[PDB]
């Protein structure tokens, strides 16, 4: 009736992360260090989290899974009120992080993404952008805090 | 302790509406209808509602409100399986419609629009669209079930 919970911190920028891809935002977790318990049996839930200080203006962010280059999964979406404290968001991830378990490679990511109010009529195209008006000003990448993954699996059993 | 429930029908296409704006499925209540209890005190409750009958390819989609032309707020977004069955969405627009009572004209409106994974790197820009692989195939627009508002307010008193 037990299980444990795991922070699976996100990385520091020694890959190809140095303030670039620009996409804002982008998590790279380091596949390497799913040492946590990797069996996708055990895992019961796990979470994208972040720490956010932008406190004047509403942001409006979509969190997004890694595919081959420039292809993305959808993932979820965020309305962030011009809150006057920092504030901790977070993601229900537990399918995506399952199947980098199930399989995958060293590195794998997810990210943010402003939303944009898309758009179109006759011969012309309107997409506006209701997030990241600043690429960054939102959420705190390192350091203390530094965007991970918190993951809960049940190990040594679970008969 | 009760209430009325109303069935806002949202129009047939006599105005600026005839298969036209195309942003995918625009909603027009003639609020010139909203005589079903007009007062935003008695209001505890509204919802726009759809029916939708695609059955193969997942579609995802936002809905909004309308401002001054080419200008809008975010509302709500869903997630369609490919569902044999024809179903039912619901979204709380209980502020909007509120709004549209303490204040407004003859015609408001809302519409839906295909979700569109939207990012930038330097000297480029990507628009995935997630929605409306057809403008449209997906909800039914015109007869029995076309679009409407469900709004619940109490009348004759709210002592």
């Amino acid at each position: 009736k037990e299980v444990t919970r795991v922070l699976m911190v996100e990385t520091h920028n020694e890959i190809y992360d140095k303030f670039k891809q620009h996409s804002i935002y982008m998590f790279f977790n380091t596949s390497e260090l799913r040492e946590a318990v990797p069996e996708p049996v055990l895992l019961s839930r796990a979470e994208l989290r972040l720490l956010r200080l932008k406190l004047k203006v509403e942001q409006h962010v979509e969190l997004y899974q890694k595919y081959s280059n420039n292809s993305w999964r959808y993932l979820s979406n965020r309305l962030l009120a011009p809150s006057d404290s920092p504030e901790w968001l977070s993601f229900d991830v537990t399918g995506v992080v399952r199947q980098w378990l199930s399989r995958g490679g060293e590195i794998e990511g997810f990210r943010l993404s402003a939303h944009c109010s898309c758009d179109s009529r006759d011969n012309t195209l309107q997409v506006d952008i209701n997030g990241f008006t600043t690429r960054g000003d939102l959420a705190t990448i390192h350091g203390m805090n530094r965007p991970f993954l918190l993951l809960m699996a049940t190990p040594l059993e679970r008969a």
